[PDB]
């Protein structure tokens, strides 16, 4: 709240680091900045009236302040931090000087998978609302830059380290969207589990155990089969639905795959949670056009549906895409790059029943093709089955680019991948 004539001293010269040095500046408190990395990319753009400590850590700093504020990251588990915590010193990260600070609601949203669709997804609701929302946090900008007085509403991202030194969060809406196997799982999860509390409403996932708040406060939940907000299908079509009534044919959404449509439920659960109308969220969920190389829909034109998944790096990726995948004509699916020899079988049983067409390339091509070489098709890379398939789609069908393996063999990442797939798809297309 009040820092005046504190000694606060900074860690970390990254953009958050950056955003708290601005933070306390702005209230007439000149902070103390170091940074482990010789040359953080942070340096050029301190004020000169700031110290700055590069190359490590400066002990004396760190035991001689009243406040630390340390940015989140393995660094939280430096030896020298933890003697400035075992001395008493106070130990905040931008997220705990964010939330003392705010004056509007937060929508608080961790997970390991599915996190930033969701929270980006969720501003869009907020936006078609006609709400003055900022969104950020650990994805985007630095919670810390989205302070303003006049925000309604604010939307975060929050990752396990930020939790660890938050502690005045008190969100409208928080959910942890799933916790999988990715220091120990136990010190992760409860790391996460904070973001709940003083939580107003709880949105955990109905499949998934460990988002839960061990219930401890009665949850508002989503899931696939059950759950306040699930998935429904019934007389040919799936629906989404909220505590039993429906409320949007799936259809209706330009993200297709179960994936998506749990990520949906999920939005539309901390919307209605945090107070935005219900038809303005269902109706963002119809636009949505998904964030970059993550089932984005590049382009909509003679009918066809252009969705770059590059993202897609694994077969479990690829997965979630075909399952649920809607497509009212014939799915012209792009697969391709170094699987890195992994087990393509389980995305055979959703290529049958004859409106199907793979388009194999790439360094492992043939053996994706090898899926089903019937509908198959193999190329040595992916410009050549774009030109190949081009001339065979009409309207109804959908081209997708769901890779299933990594890029390299002719890619610098999945980014480079899927920033050409648009190109060629604005030509092609």
């Amino acid at each position: 709240a009040d820092y005046q004539g504190k000694n606060v001293v900074i860690i970390g010269l990254g953009l958050t680091g950056l955003s708290c040095v601005d933070f306390f500046l702005a209230r007439g408190v000149t902070p103390r900045v170091m940074d482990t990395r010789m040359t953080p990319p942070g340096l050029d753009k301190l004020p000169e009236a700031v110290e700055r400590h590069t190359g490590s850590l400066n002990d004396e700093w760190l035991m001689a302040a009243d406040l630390i504020v340390a940015s989140p990251g393995i660094a939280l588990a430096h030896p020298s931090l933890s003697a400035a915590a075992d001395a008493g010193i106070e130990i905040v990260g931008d997220i705990e000087l964010f939330c003392r600070e705010a004056q509007a609601p937060i929508v608080a949203i961790t997970g390991s998978n599915g996190k930033s669709t969701v929270t980006t997804l969720v501003g869009e609701m907020a936006k078609a609302a006609g709400v003055n929302v900022g969104v950020g946090g650990n994805i985007g900008l630095p919670a810390l830059m989205l302070l303003d007085d006049e925000c309604e509403l604010y939307v975060l991202e929050l990752s396990s380290f930020q939790l660890e030194t938050t502690s005045s969060l008190q969100a409208v809406a928080a959910t942890i969207l799933n916790v999988t196997e990715d220091f120990g799982l136990q010190q992760y999860r409860a790391a996460k589990l904070r973001i709940y509390e003083n939580a107003k409403v709880c949105v955990v996932n109905a499949d998934d155990a460990l988002t839960m708040p061990i219930a401890d406060e009665r949850c508002v939940s989503f899931g696939v089969n059950m759950g306040d907000y699930h998935l429904n299908h019934q007389q040919g079509e799936t629906w989404l639905r909220v505590k039993g009534e429906k409320v949007l044919n799936v259809k209706e959404m330009k993200l297709s795959g179960q994936h998506n449509y749990t990520n949906a439920l999920a939005a539309l659960a901390l919307a209605d949670a945090a107070g935005l109308p219900r038809a303005s969220s269902l109706k963002a969920l119809t636009t949505f056009t998904g964030l970059p190389h993550r089932f984005e829909v590049v382009l909509e034109h003679n009918g066809v549906r252009w969705i770059n998944d590059s993202k897609a790096t694994n077969v479990g990726s690829t997965e979630a895409a075909l399952n649920g995948l809607h497509v009212d004509g014939t799915l012209h699916l792009l697969l391709g790059g170094d699987g890195k020899s992994a087990d393509f079988s389980p995305l055979a049983r959703y290529l049958n029943g004859d409106n199907v067409r793979l388009y194999c390339f790439g360094r492992d091509g043939a053996q994706l093709a090898a899926l089903r070489p019937e509908v198959a098709e193999q190329t040595e890379t992916m410009e050549q089955a774009m030109r190949l398939l081009a001339p065979r789609v009409q309207p109804g069908d959908m081209v997708l680019l769901s890779p299933a393996c990594a890029s390299l063999d002719q890619f610098k990442n999945f980014e480079q991948r899927g920033n050409e797939f648009a190109r060629l798809a604005k030509e092609l297309g």
